[PDB]
């Protein structure tokens, strides 16, 4: 289509969706940033903190959003929903959009409250781990992205965006960085990859940035198939 | 207004506050304390602890007091729901003394089983980082209790692990830069206890840091 | 009065309470040695952990329980039922006793497990640590046992004219936190009992004369802090 | 009673048990190794973070299926739920086979990605621990398996099994169980890292991951007898 401008409600889930995105990189690098700043060791969250700020924002704002934009927050979540037809395709662009601007300026006012170890200690942004290919880190946000949109599938509460439960993502976001993180730094979320490789802007992270992008929407995809042959 | 002192159903709201934020103070800087006061490098609950301390109490908390009082624990909370007729000033001054009360009552105790460790920490109370600005410091109170107000009006149900984590979350990206505040109750009763001259110096921050963050948590309730 | 011996249905209850009160000290004690145990820098995992082990079971132990005896796993809790007169005498006395033998068998049990480890680490036990007072140990577990204590007060619902047990999921998740937060702020004071099952099975298979000669306050602390919340439970 | 394979409406059953049981043993394997890999001290998730990646993975797991295929996971509860008519035997059977094959997919799928790490500690897989002997290990098998299903069988319905109770009856048992045995309770778990670390102690202790999670189970399930 490209004629559902239905006024109020929408440039509303817009929104919503935006201020949601915004306050998660906030939070979370805010916590990414909070832990390597560390002077004394075993004195911060720990990546196990690093581990619960992601999960448990996906949870709060997922909770939020949930019977007003849905509550995506992640693109290749909109992109999978998008692929089975759940939401139209001018909807996941505009959403989209929204979740890559909001999760820019997240980045952002933390960006200017923690200067020095933004840019000190990985800027929150992901790149892949050293040590692993790009084909382990692909295969890792693949798979990582599979687990979150599987559980979003069946978090699907049919009662024309549907309703979405959250202490299960809340978790499938948990449960994916706690494997994820050594790897790569966990992104499953091209919007969240995006918005610390634009504040941070370092060539190294420019160049594994397509991996963001690809890997999710692959396991987003291998989702809707899941939720296909079944 | 003097148009309220209802025979029961109040002057005992304001009561179930004083006993909230009392046992809230109370198990926080409980814990808060007992990790500074540690001799083993790990074995004391760990910052990841004293998040949940937090966020797990203010969970609790709401939960018994839900449907008595509104379970506020917490004046930019009530401040919030204020500024969006949702509760009466009367109501709303009342509730914020008892919280504040309570709130200085949790922490003395705390002063008394163990004056000692208390006193040579930093009484728990929240003050500004050692490296950053005031500046910082009231922006990371701002947009904390926005996350925090923005959950409870979404708490609304006409209510809690969503606070109880919308506490936590705001905690772990927080306490390396105020000590996460939040609650001008909370800060306050801790400044009254400490009672240090660079923790009375900072202590606006936690209150007006607070209050616009629930005003702009308000708000975007408004618009929406 | 004495007649609730109500053939299955109750001898049951006692029982329902026993095999909670078990898996709790195992599991809990089992994880409590499980740290001490350590050679490794922040190899354990961490008394965050045993915090969790605590809370965790408490949560477990009453969503299986509940509607099978009510799910108290504590004297405490069902000292302050009984101060409500909500669980008679006599099952409050039954289900003490229960609650004690079980605790018993449980920690004996790690005794039995990790021999060795056990005693060398501390026993599992709860004394006053060291630096504080008797008064301080005692007020701590006054205050904590009233958090739990309150926590279940409004953690009882009017809901079981048709059934529980299996009931819109609660009752659990409040007390499971409820334990957790207590033992956030207490672990460093005396352990934390707030349970005096928990401390009496310990105290028991331990077996130390400075655990014995601290163990009335983790049964008067706990019991007045039950009646102090299950009092505020009137005048609220 | 065997008369049962009607097109669809299970052969598919069998596979969702086979896609979960995979995520299951890759997400925690996954974090296994991550743990054990960091060089720094306090580095990577922490003990604690490897018992919450079962338990929380359990949670995730069983919300996604149970309402569709039970959501096992996990032949010791599948034995349980058996021995209480509650599943027929062809079922039990088909569920274990697709979880054991699920559990080396996931292990070989964490292997053939971070295998330097990987083969340098353990694979993950089920072992002993130089401080307990076999019995000791076997009763804590028992034991821990036990709770699980425990709280399985009070997590069914009248109405499938509601997870915040499992997820947090899986994560309870490692806190007490990884010293001793990295912590076990589901069969094809353990089978599956055996498959792929091949290892000749973890081989040698494997009936131990097998025989005292049955046990646990039946025990468990009996107490759906005298209850």
């Amino acid at each position: 289509d490209l004629g559902e401008l239905k006024l109020w409600s929408f440039w509303r889930a817009a929104i919503a969706e935006f201020i949601a995105t915004l306050l998660f990189l906030y939070i979370t690098v805010a916590t990414v940033i909070g832990h390597s700043k560390e002077t004394v060791v075993c004195g911060s969250v720990g990546l196990l903190g690093i581990a619960w700020a992601f999960g448990g924002m996906i949870f709060v704002l997922v909770y939020c959003t949930a019977g007003i934009s849905g509550g995506h927050i992640n693109p290749a979540v909109t992109f999978g929903l998008f692929l089975a037809r759940k939401v139209s395709l001018l909807r996941a662009l505009v959403y989209m959009i929204a979740q890559c601007l909001g999760a820019i300026c997240g980045v952002g006012l933390v960006k200017a409250f923690m200067k020095g170890p933004y840019n000190q200690f990985g800027g929150g942004a992901n790149s892949v781990a050293l040590g692993y290919n790009k084909g382990t880190a692909l295969g890792a946000e693949i798979i990582g992205t599979f687990v979150l949109v599987y559980t979003v599938f069946s978090a699907t509460d049919p009662k024309h965006v549907p309703i979405l439960a959250p202490l299960p993502i809340g978790f499938a976001v948990f449960m994916v960085h706690l494997a994820t993180i050594p790897i790569t730094g966990t992104g499953i979320n091209p919007a969240r990859s995006f918005g610390a490789a634009v504040i941070f802007n370092s060539n190294k992270v420019w160049d594994d940035q397509w991996i963001f992008w690809v890997g999710p929407f692959i396991g987003a995809a291998v989702a809707a198939a899941y939720h296909q042959y079944v």
